[PDB]
């Protein structure tokens, strides 16, 4: 099972300037719960952006996707194609924008957090992938966060 | 991944008299979506509850749990233990009450439909399993079924 998991502003923005333009602790706990124990696949840019302190993510098989054949991600497996990353019963693709779009055709689930920030799309932003008709989704109720922000969870599935 | 999927009254009743005391087309559609393509495991009593006619459920590996070594389930596999049924990336336990209880220690997902029907628990009823503190649950909004009963979907997960 290949799933994607991401957190986006309502506008689709997931990233800017190499970082995240918000903080939502509840989303981090949700992300941890969904990925824990499983393989996680990230793009090289996302790996670089993480402080070495939080890297690799505990309890998960960390895989970094890079076009650099001898790239070394200390504490992670480096692979040159998504297919090499996709063993194990359950793999979660955890960003960023380029790798979500690459992985979506392989995916059967998307777990999406929507953050109610009015954040406009800007040139250069990382964006969430666009989900076609084949994605049936269940809207969660609007939760409320200790950061003061309103957010909502979507569980998308297909086939 | 082993998931449980069930529909319950608010009281926890999931079955009565070998059948179900309601019928929501919206829940049947959600059940089909979540299970399609995967292994589905059901107790022998639940297989008996299916008319020959809709058995086995199409597009899914139908597995029936029975202690009867001679029991025939035309269109399905009949296994004597639950562990024999776990050779697929996604396995959905689809009932009934005894198999839910037996499968729960293997489960990381519960997809629950709560039906807003006041249904006192009678002797002989089959009940939903009790979810302890290890389970983290998404709730959705209460929705109107065309049968006139409200319902809502819970997605529970634990690592
Ligand atoms: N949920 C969220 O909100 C999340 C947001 N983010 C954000 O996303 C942003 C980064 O995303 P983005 O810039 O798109 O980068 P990615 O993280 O998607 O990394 C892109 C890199 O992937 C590598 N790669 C290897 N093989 C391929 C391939 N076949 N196709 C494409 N890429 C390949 C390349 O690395 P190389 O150059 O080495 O070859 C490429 O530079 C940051 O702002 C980050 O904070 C990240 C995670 C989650
Ligand atoms: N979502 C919902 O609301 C659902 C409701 N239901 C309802 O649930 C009810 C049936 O549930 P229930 O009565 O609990 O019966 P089950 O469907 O759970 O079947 C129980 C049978 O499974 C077999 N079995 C049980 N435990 C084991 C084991 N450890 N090893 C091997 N075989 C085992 C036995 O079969 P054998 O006797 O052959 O040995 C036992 O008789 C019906 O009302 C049905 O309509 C059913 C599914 C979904
Ligand atoms: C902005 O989101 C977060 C902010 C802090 C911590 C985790 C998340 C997060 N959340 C969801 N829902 N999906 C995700 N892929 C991620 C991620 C990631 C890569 C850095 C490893
Ligand atoms: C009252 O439930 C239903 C009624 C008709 C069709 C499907 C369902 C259903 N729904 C949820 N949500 N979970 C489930 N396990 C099931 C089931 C089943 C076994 C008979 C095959
Ligand atoms: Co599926
Ligand atoms: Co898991």
């Amino acid at each position: 099972m290949v799933g994607l998991i991401w957190a986006q502003a309502t506008s689709g923005v997931i990233g800017r300037g190499g970082d995240i333009p918000w903080r939502l602790p509840e989303d981090q706990a949700h992300f941890r719960e969904i990925t824990m124990g499983h393989t996680i696949v990230m793009g090289r840019r996302t790996w670089d952006s993480l402080p070495a302190k939080v890297r690799p993510l505990p309890g998960r098989r960390n895989v970094v996707l890079s076009r650099q054949a001898d790239f070394m991600a200390s504490g992670a497996e480096v692979v040159g194609s998504l297919e090499e990353a996709l063993t194990s019963p359950e793999t979660w693709v955890i960003g960023g924008g380029q790798v979500y779009a690459l992985a979506l055709p392989y995916a059967t689930r998307c777990e999406v957090t929507e953050v109610d920030i009015g954040l406009p799309r800007e040139a250069g932003d990382a964006l969430a992938p666009v989900l076609d008709e084949t994605w049936r989704g269940e809207t969660g109720e609007w939760r409320f966060s200790r950061s003061g922000l309103r957010y909502r969870l979507y569980s998308y599935h297909r086939s």
